[PDB]
């Protein structure tokens, strides 16, 4: 079991969420970036995981769920089995990541991919050891309720670029958005 990751988008105002969906219109191209990222492994054979928590798992369109080619796990302390169409349910991220050590997954897992929310953001970012945040930047501010936590950059540095990461502006729908890559150890 490999890497342990957090990927997001967020607005200018920190905000990931409002209402139980995105603050922006849909942006096909960032979403195609999170598809990439989060589902290619190195290593032949291997699926990633990602880890959502309940409401995130319901913001995916249900023609995206489970996320293709991933080992879906959602986090949720009042469910008692995971909703349909995913394949774990976990009540805490530390739990999530023993039974990524377990034999049922020990040797299918690869990378490990936080995709949200803010809850599980900030669990992620209490573990220990090396994490990388994979920060996609939305240039603009956007009306949200749930918000993605600050990053210490005493903790965290921001690498000048990242391998298979475009440094470029992107733009869709007038939006721009730009690919960043941070890293604790
Ligand atoms: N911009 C982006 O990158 C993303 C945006 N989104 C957007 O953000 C919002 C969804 O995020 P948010 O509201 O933060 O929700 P979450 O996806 O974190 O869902 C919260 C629910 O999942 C469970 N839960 C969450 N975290 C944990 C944890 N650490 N341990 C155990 N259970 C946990 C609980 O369910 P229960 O009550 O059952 O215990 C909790 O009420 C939506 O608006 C979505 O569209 C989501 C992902 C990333
Ligand atoms: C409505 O259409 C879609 C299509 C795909 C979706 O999830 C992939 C979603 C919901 C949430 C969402 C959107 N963007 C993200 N971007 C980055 N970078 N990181 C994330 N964690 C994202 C997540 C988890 C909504």
């Amino acid at each position: 079991v490999g890497s342990l990751n957090c990927i997001v988008a967020v607005s200018q105002n920190m905000g990931i969420g409002k209402n139980g969906d995105l603050p922006w219109p849909p942006l096909r191209n960032e979403f195609r970036y999170f598809q990439r990222m989060t589902t290619t492994s190195s290593v032949e054979g291997k699926q990633n995981l990602v880890i959502m928590g309940k409401k995130t798992w319901f913001s995916i369109p249900e023609k995206n769920r489970p996320l293709k080619g991933r080992i879906n796990l959602v986090l949720s302390r009042e469910l008692k089995e995971p909703p349909q169409g995913a394949h774990f349910l976990s009540r805490s991220l530390d739990d999530a990541l023993k039974l990524t050590e377990q034999p049922e997954l020990a040797n299918k897992v690869d990378m490990v991919w936080i995709v949200g929310g803010s809850s599980v953001y900030k669990e992620a970012m209490n573990h220990p050891g090396h994490l990388k945040l994979f920060v996609t930047r939305i240039m603009q501010d956007f009306e949200s309720d749930t918000f993605f936590p600050e990053i210490d950059l005493e903790k965290y540095k921001l690498l000048p670029e990242y391998p298979g990461v475009l440094s470029d502006v992107q733009e869709e729908k007038g939006i721009k958005y730009k690919f960043e890559v941070y890293e604790k150890n």
